[PDB]
């Protein structure tokens, strides 16, 4: 399957060297990549499509999708039900949003917990290269989004726009970031099963 290749090569094209060392996520330049499953959960379809619309329509006709990561330790309840905004997280550098990257490997430093919390559940290792992680990519809708460079604390979308993108800055972000604040607004399309590789 090219899909399923198409999606491996922007698993691994995308990591980049962390400004933490590999504190939260591990160290590594790749990842072992085990399964790439489609999602098929036709509410949640349903529910995405009809938002897109609804962006899109108030966006000149251009919905603005972007395929971007998501790592959750709650990967399998946002499969089954979606993400949730009122799961959304408050100590976020873009307030109460659901949060995702374009980088594979800044999602991977949160898929054990916030920092990588204690890691692995087996070995309490955040550089564990013997258990398997999930990662989600996703379809994401943005509209027009906010552009912002530092912390702002939002409960909603600023007015007149549907998500937040967090820019790389000096004093502030490594790598961007892009922040909804409705779940129906992202479908997580592709559930990946993975290692991340000790370095060679
Ligand atoms: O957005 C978050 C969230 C994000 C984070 C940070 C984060 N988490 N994952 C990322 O891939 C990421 C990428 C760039 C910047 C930050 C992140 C931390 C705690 C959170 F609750 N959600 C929590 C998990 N979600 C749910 O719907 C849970 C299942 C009930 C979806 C929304
Ligand atoms: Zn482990």
């Amino acid at each position: 399957d090219k899909e399923f290749q198409s999606v491996e090569e922007e698993m691994q094209s995308t990591v980049r060297e962390h400004r933490d060392g590999g504190h939260a996520g591990g160290i590594f330049n790749r990842y072992n990549i085990l399964k790439i499953q489609k999602v098929c959960n036709k509410k949640l379809w349903e529910r995405y499509t009809h938002r897109r619309k609804e962006v899109s329509e108030e966006n000149h006709n251009h919905a603005n999708e972007r395929m971007l990561f998501h790592g959750s330790p709650f990967v399998n309840a946002i499969i089954h039900k979606g993400f949730d905004e009122r799961h959304a997280y408050i100590g976020g550098m873009f307030g109460a949003g659901i949060y995702f990257a374009e980088n594979s490997s800044k999602s991977n430093q949160y898929v054990y917990g916030i920092g990588g919390g204690t890691g692995c559940p087996v070995h309490k290792d955040r550089s564990c290269y013997i258990c398997h992680r999930q990662l989600l990519f996703c379809r994401v809708t943005l509209g027009k989004s906010f552009l912002q460079f530092s912390a702002m604390k939002m409960a909603h979308s600023p007015p007149g726009h549907h998500s937040v993108t967090g820019r790389p800055s000096v004093n502030g972000l490594a790598l961007a970031e892009y922040v909804i604040y409705r779940g129906e607004q992202a479908y997580p399309e592709y559930l990946i099963t993975y290692q991340i590789m000790r370095p060679e």
